[PDB]
């Protein structure tokens, strides 16, 4: 089946009322979303070393908001995402995303953050100068890795266990532009090729999730 957005997926976060959007969302992004899930999870899997399981997001049934993006995450549980580090594929209206992420509700961030802090040259090492960082999932900005200080890159681990709601998400944006001029198989394969580089990110929190 085709998972690549189309312009109809990415225009369903323009739809306005919540009973609306969804009503779009359900017939349009989400079964991409479910898609994608049964695609990747083998795949982050065989990548990372542990079980792997899909969560599509949920919307009306956690906020009274209309969504302005969806995802798909991948977590080591069969019963949630939000308290683990997990991977994500999602979109906004504008683009799509592929991270590597610790959200707020992880109850274990400061570890990580102290853990990643230890291997900031690694990990400038092996993440792209084209890949994006960020500190909150629900707000659709991001920093640039190439215009990263270090000491920006530092601080940024820093609020991870020092700032309660502070997080950590490592990936990249496919613009629309470039999704919508796309073929399936080459946007699988942007999404296949980001996950070789942010595996080694889940590998540094395995270890200390014991």
């Amino acid at each position: 089946t085709q998972m690549r957005f189309t312009e109809e997926d990415f225009n369903t976060f323009t739809i306005e009322g919540l009973d609306a959007r969804m009503e779009v969302l359900k017939e349009t992004v989400r079964p991409k979303l479910t898609a994608l899930g049964e695609h990747f999870a083998p795949t982050l899997s065989a990548l990372t070393g542990d079980e792997m399981f899909p969560h599509v997001a949920k919307h009306a049934r956690r906020s009274v908001n209309p969504p302005a993006d969806s995802w798909v995450a991948f977590a080591n549980s069969k019963r949630g995402y939000k308290k683990l580090p997990h991977f994500q594929i999602g979109l906004w209206e504008s683009h799509v995303f592929v991270w590597f992420a610790i959200i707020y509700e992880s109850p274990i961030k400061e570890e990580y953050g102290k853990l990643l802090e230890v291997n900031q040259e690694t990990i400038t090492k092996n993440i792209p100068d084209s890949f994006v960082w960020s500190a909150d999932h629900t707000k659709p900005g991001v920093h640039k890795q190439s215009e990263m200080d270090k000491e920006q890159l530092k601080t940024l681990f820093e609020r991870l266990q020092t700032v309660k709601k502070a997080e950590l998400l490592c990936g990249i944006q496919l613009q629309k532009e470039e999704v919508l001029n796309m073929n399936n198989q080459e946007f699988l394969q942007r999404i296949d090729d980001a996950f070789k580089q942010l595996a080694f990110l889940y590998r540094l929190t395995q270890k200390v999730t014991q």
